[PDB]
């Protein structure tokens, strides 16, 4: 993800077995500090989609923001009066789920006085979803191929953008939070994706107060007119034979469990990060779509085969995601950084080894 330079100094490194043993129990639910944006309502007709009643996936033309912490004008303003550590849910999920990661990644941490800002670099593949990252044999094709890791990542990201919006009531008013979406002009309110943000606060002990941007994709009217908030994601199938997977069209109907088990093992980091995003936001449900290519030789046309719903805390149990561990990992990295001088630091995942390394880097590096 990044080229280590000769003047970078290793501060501390930790292997996955030790990271897996970190623990910070007793962390309370996030507390909302500011809520903004606007979401569309879920279209429950997508709950009746199944392999015998597939629905083509539509191309949706909307604005999808992925703004890093220090570029976020709400975080910038909040940081003047609240907290001492700042991040976004996507950045936190990468750190919290690091022991499930295979592919390289990095996060820049800036220390300014008693404050830490966690950022992603914008020019990288940080935002793209990975595909078969944790398979025994991850995708092997070289650049050109429709099945190269990068092209699969672009396809899955595209699918998720489309799916998350398609299953909503696009032609109906939104559920609005108190403040408007902080990333757009009023003129773009009709163009922006369905997304609402909760900027939330956690006490992580040791004088640490985290403020992070969390989000929901949609709202839904619950059992008795109760407003529920949703995280909506798409699992995808590209070529079951080349993936050595279980064929969704053949198995979703009767062997849903086997299909899901295969996803848990072959996309372990992706799925854990989504679950962390839902937990941090306090989403009532995680909704998964199952999207497949219409034809395995064409990555431009897709179909929705099925949708599933989980309570995030129950799904976490199913994938053995333990938030005591997630919070422990984050606090460990925070402690390493708080012991340093003001300046820039970098945490990164070794491309070939199960470990993370925190570097002291020249402050003009990034």
């Amino acid at each position: 993800s990044v080229t280590v330079r000769p003047d970078w100094v290793t501060i501390e490194e930790m292997d996955f077995p030790r990271l897996s043993k970190l623990t910070l129990p007793g962390v309370k639910e996030g507390e909302d500090v500011l809520c903004c944006g606007a979401v569309e309502y879920y279209d429950k007709s997508y709950d009746r989609v199944n392999v015998k009643n597939e629905k083509p996936l539509q191309r949706i033309d909307r604005i999808f923001h992925t703004v890093t912490t220090t570029d976020d004008p709400v975080i910038r303003k909040l940081s003047k009066t609240e907290g001492n550590v700042y991040a976004t849910d996507a950045i936190l999920a990468t750190i919290m789920c690091c022991t499930r990661s295979n592919y390289s990644w990095d996060i820049v941490i800036e220390k300014i006085g008693n404050k830490l800002f966690f950022d992603k670099r914008d020019n990288t593949e940080f935002d793209l979803l990975t595909v078969n990252e944790t398979s025994v044999e991850p995708p092997q094709d070289d650049g050109n191929s429709l099945n190269s890791p990068r092209n699969l990542a672009l396809e899955a990201t595209f699918i998720n953008h489309n799916f998350s919006q398609q299953v909503l009531k696009s032609n109906e008013p939104r559920y609005k939070f108190d403040e408007p979406n902080p990333f757009i002009s009023e003129e773009e309110e009709g163009e922006v994706a369905s997304v609402a943000y909760r900027y939330r606060k956690w006490d992580l002990n040791n004088g640490i107060t985290l403020i992070a941007r969390c989000e929901h994709d949609a709202v839904m009217q619950g059992p008795n007119n109760e407003t529920q908030f949703l995280t909506i994601k798409a699992l995808n199938e590209w070529d079951s034979k080349l993936a050595n997977g279980v064929e969704w069209r053949r198995k979703l109907d009767t062997q849903r469990g086997a299909v899901l088990a295969n996803e848990l093992r072959n996309n372990a980091c992706k799925l854990a990060k989504w679950t962390v995003q839902a937990l941090l936001a306090g989403s009532d449900q995680l909704k998964f779509g199952y999207v497949s290519r219409a034809s395995v030789r064409d990555s431009s046309k897709h179909v929705i085969l099925e949708t599933q719903q989980y309570k995030p805390n129950e799904f976490a149990t199913q994938i053995n995601l333990n938030m005591d561990n997630a919070w422990g990992i984050l606090r460990c990295i925070i402690d390493i950084c708080m012991n340093q001088k003001d300046g820039k630091y970098l945490i990164m995942k070794d491309p070939n080894k199960p470990m993370i390394r925190l570097y002291d880097i020249p402050d003009n590096t990034f």
